[PDB]
Formats: C-alpha cells, structure tokens, sequence
C-alpha cells in the first residue's frame, strides 16, 4: 500500500518551510510526531515532491551503495539535531540547512526510507 511512502513524507518532506532555523526544527519535529520521545537527528527535504519520487527512476536517480538510490539533482534540506543527553522532552534542536544530494531506498517506485546517516556531518 501507500503507507510507507506516506510515512516517508511525514518524517522527511516539508515543501515550503519558513525559517529553517532552530525554532523551525523544534516546531516541525513536534508536528510530525518525533518528540514523544525525541528523535536524535532528522532531515526534511524541501521543494518539489515529484522530484523526490523521481529518485526512484532514471529521471532523477542512480543506484548507490548497497541497494539505495542517490538523487541526480540536489535539494534544499534542513537537518534537526537534538541537543543534550536525554531522549525525553523537552526536545531542543539545532538546525543545519544545506543543498545536498539525497539518498533513499525505494519500494514499488516510491521513496520509503531516507539514509539519515549522511546528514550527520556537517
């Protein structure tokens, strides 16, 4: 079904953010249900949803590493990194904005998984 794709959009897609700063992270992580308890790191992709889906096809993607796909285009992204040493709220975040290639895993031609590890640096 469409459920794993919808999960991916919920955790990793925000088309038109205002801010892209710490307060943006603190709010969107809460809106998307990632603060009970606090997720340690999470990246949102901005812009055109259909360009993200195209990573699963030759239009905007290539094979990457072990059965993943990397985008041909680059995307505006915001990575939210949890501050401090507790998994429990309050969930305070620091934002890192970037323009990056995105790595996904696809199922049935839809992105379902972000390779979140690549956004740990910088």
């Amino acid at each position: 079904d469409n459920s794993r794709y919808t999960h991916f959009l919920t955790q990793h897609y925000d088309a038109k953010p205002q801010g892209r700063d710490d307060r943006y992270c603190e709010s969107i992580m809460r809106r998307r249900g990632l603060t009970s308890p606090c997720k340690d790191i999470n990246t949102f992709i901005h812009g055109n949803k259909r360009s993200i889906k195209a990573i699963c096809e030759n239009k905007n993607g290539n094979p990457h590493r072990e059965n993943l796909r990397i985008s041909k285009s680059s995307f505006q992204v915001t990575t939210c990194k949890l501050h401090g040493g507790s998994p429990w709220p309050p969930c305070q975040y620091r934002a890192t904005a970037g323009i990056r290639n995105v790595v996904v895993a696809c199922e049935n031609g839809l992105p379902v998984h972000l390779d979140q590890s690549i956004f740990r640096r910088p």
